[PDB]
């Protein structure tokens, strides 16, 4: 029963941490392509300057 | 927040310059302009002379 409490505490759900894991990679990736996307704003900008 | 405030007071929107560059160098050419029909007075004051 220590044994068991005590894995409670320290060890991981690991399909939890799993789907936490896939979750903020999504997230991630979704940032950099809203770089994608941030960045192409002042092309535009040069464009109405061309 | 500091770079988006520090960016308010020193960088520029472009758009706006643009608009301004154009307009103003608009009114330079049309002072060169009106310096080509400004400098053609006097000769017509040269007609009458002659």
């Amino acid at each position: 029963n220590l044994t068991a409490a005590e894995s409670r505490i320290r060890d991981v759900d690991m399909a939890k941490e799993m789907s936490e894991f896939t979750k903020n990679n999504i997230l991630s990736q979704a940032s950099q392509a809203m770089l994608a996307q941030a960045n192409q704003q002042p092309q535009n900008v040069l464009q109405l300057l061309r």
